[PDB]
């Protein structure tokens, strides 16, 4: 609690200090704090609440191009899971959505394996105000453009990195540069597809305990969230891209006899999805 | 315990922990907390209710589009069941009810069975809050028409579906298609009218037991409902619809001496009504 | 004992159960407890007590409307009726305003018996919470409408129906439609008066048992009652009035030479009296 | 005027009437102040603050039984109209009720004249605090009595004397006692048969200029009134009844071929009925 | 004035006495104040807080016998008088009791002249809470030995002293000892028999302006006061007494073959008897 | 036992009568109990507590016009006398009073009798709390006025009248008002003057056994008062007043060589006195 | 000053000083602090709080023979003089004791001066608790002894050390040895008479100033005093007894022919007396 110390001290203050230290007054709470917040702690004199404010001013607006608040606002930001009850119907609709939209695959069950339910361990919502912010910032700047319409969807992805994803958000310098369409983000209308990439492209190794594909005891994550798609270019052949084809804020591949079995949505902007759901499961 | 955890965590507050495990506070307790409830189980420095009041503030408001909240307070709803006392006037005013409104019905008894009188076993108010506030939404929005008036009156309502209707409320997407009126959720001001609903159209099978639509033994069920009628259209003929004739709220099927022996109340929209009480009984 | 066990059961506290069955909590003594009462019974995180205390809320005030505390909360209603000592002055008063009080009538005895003192028996004070809530409302809204005055006097009355007002209180909708001024409820101040009353209008058949109207063996009852007054309109001669002259609140029949031989209050609102002392007695 | 004065001198504060005087502060306006009303005036000593409070305590508390705080709230209460646009939505609805519940009558036109619809000139919201409360009370008393239902309904009403009714409310001690069912007040839901009393039993003599019965010169008024009916009696023929019959809040006449041409209602105590809208009118 | 400053040196806290003097603290004030008050005004530190409370417990209670609270607290005492609005239900209620009991008595107008109305200038509420206090007393006091009844009336009083009878109430010490009844205090139900003692017995010498009985141009004032009679002892002659008869309130000498003309009530206890109006008027 | 019996059955708690019975619990004693004193007799669990206690509630405060607590707290009022042992200070200085106080009177002991000593038998210390209450309530009213001081007096009293006192107190409505100073109730500072009326005025008979006035062996009885003088009026010849005079609380008549031989007090109301002693004796 | 710092540093507690210094709690403040209070000026841990209750616990109950406590509560002890206003009744009952006991002397007004009225300028009630104390318990003591009558009376004392007195008290040790009783403290019924020794016995030399007896311009001073006479020995010609006679409390001093011209009062303990009120004046 040095940085306190040097500011009450710059101030003539000093005396104070056994107020603040009782109270555990930090500088980040001290610049919060008004005439009516001071007054509740303890300092009763108008012209050391004065003084306080008037320092926190030429601290916080005086130097803004330092950028002090934002060193001061660490703490508190981070991801936190809330756990659905099952006894809800949010957990139900998730869970709906989840069982009703598997198919069967063309693959004898390579990337995915062989099943037609889940086993549902829990879902979680997560919640992040730095990624929620990016990605409304992006939907508004979206819909400012395509007539005031987002045209926003739930949609699934998977992938090994579900954990940097929910911590750090999607971020398209980590693309999937070798997909069907080029460089961006995936996603899915039907889970069973997404299942096919949650340990790697094509399934990948399996899962890491038992090195199967089709494993039914080790447990599975997928995220099933909100994504901006703004003004969607159709697509049914494979066409490579870097970016959205311009106009247009994503790419719909549609289904086709002689192309895409199920559709397909990419993005190739990070802050275009947002992480709404975490969901860990089997398959039977 | 681990959302709480993760909340306390971010904000550099863990020493704390083991207050929040003794008062068994859960992140939708401490979503309810300010600095009054705080303080009382033990949080004395005005700096650690500063923080988690703001980082309480940056997870509702600071992220309402996610809706948190929503998912906190998934405890607590649903019905409850208030078992009335027969030696209220409460019990004595539903009974005198279902006993004044028996009528002689054109069948020999063949859909509701042949009695003159029902033996009462008991009488449960039934309580729900989400229903409820649905309930009075659609009832002053219907009263903002119809200059400044509901037109609400307490009906019965027969159906093998009760348990649906007090767990999850009425529900038009379930509606009598096939009914006189069209597709609409049937009310009658005779209560041995809306017996004959009980074990299904017209009597059913009788009772699951015995197959017998005459029982005397096994116990029925009927509902005594709050529902808002509007401006209610006069109809004297059958006549298939699937919502109410424009301009109104409803209709009603009066007695007519080619068509209805009793009235008739139509709705086709379920949140226009509410069920009050659940009688149990037998005929006699 | 089920609304208990569902209200807790829905807010996820089934485990506190155990303790509920011990105390004898109901739902309706838990309606009123809070933090301390709760903590007293052995509710000690503070947690379990926020969440209780949140769904009382969300059930007393959440449902108003469907007025839920009163479906609770009708045990303890009722009339008791407590026993006075011969020994206290109260007692006294009592009798003495009954015996003080008798005259000689015209007929002979014929309504009431001939007698000129009574022998009491015992004297009830009369205690029902609703009535009495009533009654004060009534006289409240009186005493608005006069000068600030309820005109409020201690009368005399005598019916076959006692056992029915000192339940459900005086009730102008059984009012003696045949009186001298109409269908009022009539009071006098004097005992013998009233004494004519008891077995019907003008002394029926006398007691059940012996069918005598001067039975000196068997019991009789009268009531001693608080009325409201207000302002009174003087009347000289019979008029059938259905309910009380324009700008005034009751009917005074004063004594008159060729009219009444003494005089006879008449109110055409059961709400303006209630019965305070239940007198049994024998006549002499 | 004089009331302030010296209410502040019996304190020994008569120096503060200077801002009295400034602020135009009377009795009725002081004891409804509290410290910070008393601050935004100027009284800036905390003694003066206490001082004033506490008299104002002693008057309306101490006092309670001498009610003067009724005789200093006496301003501000009576009747105000709001007028209704005939644009809006609840003008046309009311304009509605009105023109499609016109009928033939079996009189040609003997009382109410001969007409198919109406010229409506002015419909006014009828506003008064002391009425409206009145009738809230009672509604409450009657729905607790009928298993919290208290069945109201929206009526018209006719008589000569609408601006008493407006400005007094309705008063059974006015009552329709020659009427096919006692002295009661009587509504209608159509407007014709209501109309049919705006100039008195029978159409009177008519119109006061012309007494014309059928006049199309001059303006009518009905009124349209909420009226809480509670468990009413099903009546088929005439009786002259005082009050309601036992166990029932109101009668209700049902037409018959030898009996009512039109439904009748009726209550026996005014304080079950509002006059909600005031509606001015000619016939055509 | 200086009584506080010697409270607080005694104390040690004479630094404070700025504070004291800044907002108005005198020692009625102080006596008062608990920790929040004086947190209000600046005394921050607990210790002094407690030092002054401790000092007033000090001597409000600790020499409870020479009753130091009694000395302090006499400010706010004595009366004030609410005038009545001519437009209100109570003034109108007040003025049809007077004017409605004028009666035609035996005297040709010799001591109230002749008149058949007044002319109503004003009417006032009087308010003190000591004279009320000692009333409502007694009052409690006469409804324990009457069977829990008042009989409680509002009558008229006429006297010369009507200005000290409001600010000192009713003293029995300044009893009529040469009245018809003996030492009391006389009232009555008709406002012209109170009109003809209001310049004194027999009207005195009339108005101190004209000296007439009978003048039309001064005002009168008259006092229309709660009486509370108890059990009030009957008489129809002339007999002089000076306290109430045994187990008796009140006396009330009613007209007779060879008495009175009108009713009249005497209280021998000056606490029986409130003057709740005083009404200034002229006759015509 | 059955006002008990009713008010638990009304509760629904009958199955704990038999406690009741067993502990003698009466509705009285009920009313005084709370969750200590219910768990002492073996009301165990919280909720038959709780709702006894909200039963109890609801009768004493929710129906306090009524004023049940009053008829229920009858028992244990009245008069008690407990004996003074001869060997006490306080006997032996009542008898130094009684003794020292004897003198010469002009009569040649017609009145009282020939005597110089008495023969004390038993002195009684009376004992009401009602009475007692009564009579501190006045004395504080009156040291309210005279500048705080009550100036009490120990006085004697002698009348035939004693038991009645003792038991309902001195009544001024039973007064002497033949007396030299008027309709009040006298007291001596010399005993002997006292013993001149207990007999009766000059005597009156004597004892009953013997009819003599001068009877040495029957016992007679005076009473040793204490008597709130107030400001006391002085005053040295006959005047038959009814009350005090204005602005004092007692009459003084000090001796004169043409008028009293010895001193007396007069008080004009029953609640200036307490008689605490009864003192039994015989004339030597 | 620096006790409570040698107190909290023995215990081991100085770390919490900084509150004590910012509450401003000295010792003996702290000597009443339990856990609440300490709990509200922000001792949190019940260790801390417990320490310093068993410390006060240890220092006040365990060295009680030291009398620790009676040093700490030096301070706040003391005389306040509280003003009487002028439209009191206090200050006037006071006022017309003063004036209505002016007499003339044997003297031709040598000692006290020529004057008929006095001009009151203020009144003062004196309170100081150690006083009334002290003066309490000789009360209590003297009705013990004397049938549990203390003979109280307000009576006048003219001295030339009223500020002497009224801060110490009654002083039998400075009694008037030259007095006609002895060496006791002397009291008077009549103002006029204790005038006389507001300068002096026999009036020494007059006011300080002129040296003039009957100054009218120098403000003189009297006590108006609670004197407890208990058994009051009766004498009529002077006797110079040093101390009470035996089984009485006090002197009297009676008018006679050749002796007294006015009643005065002796006590010879100074703590049978109180100075309850401080009077200044002039004399006209
Ligand atoms: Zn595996
Ligand atoms: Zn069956
Ligand atoms: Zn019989
Ligand atoms: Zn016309
Ligand atoms: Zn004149
Ligand atoms: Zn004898
Ligand atoms: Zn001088």
């Amino acid at each position: 609690d040095f940085s306190i110390t040097q500011f009450v001290r710059n101030l003539g203050l000093e005396h104070l200090m056994d107020i603040f230290e009782r109270e555990q007054i930090t500088l980040d709470v001290l610049v919060e704090m008004g005439h009516k917040e001071l007054k509740e702690i303890g300092i009763n004199a108008y012209g050391h609440r004065h003084k306080l404010i008037k320092g926190v001013e030429r601290l916080i607006s005086g130097q803004q191009g330092l950028n002090p608040y934002l060193t001061l606002n660490t703490s508190g930001s981070g991801t936190i899971l809330i756990d659905l009850s099952p006894d809800d119907k949010e957990f139900q609709s998730v869970e709906e959505e989840m069982q009703s939209t598997v198919r069967e695959h063309r693959d004898g069950g390579h990337a995915g394996g062989i099943f037609n339910r889940y086993n549902i361990l829990k879902i979680q919502k997560v919640c992040n105000k730095k990624l929620w912010e990016r990605y409304t910032h992006r939907r508004k700047e979206v819909s400012e453009e395509n007539h005031n319409h987002a045209n926003e969807r739930m949609l699934f992805h998977g992938s090994p990195f579900v954990n940097a994803i929910i911590h750090k958000g999607f971020d398209e310098r980590h693309a999937y540069i070798g997909g069907m369409f080029g460089a961006g983000i995936y996603f899915a209308e039907n889970s069973s597809k997404s299942n096919q990439y949650v340990y790697g492209i094509g399934g990948g190794t399996g899962c890491p305990v038992h090195k199967d594909r089709s494993c039914y005891i080790c447990h599975r994550q997928l995220l099933f969230c909100r994504v901006t798609l703004g003004k969607s270019f159709l697509q049914f052949s494979a066409m490579k891209m870097a970016h959205s084809p311009p106009g247009h804020h994503s790419v719909t591949g549609r289904p086709s006899v002689n192309g895409l079995a199920l559709a397909e949505y990419v993005i190739y902007r990070g802050e275009q999805a947002y992480p709404e759901y975490l969901i860990t499961y089997q398959i039977m």
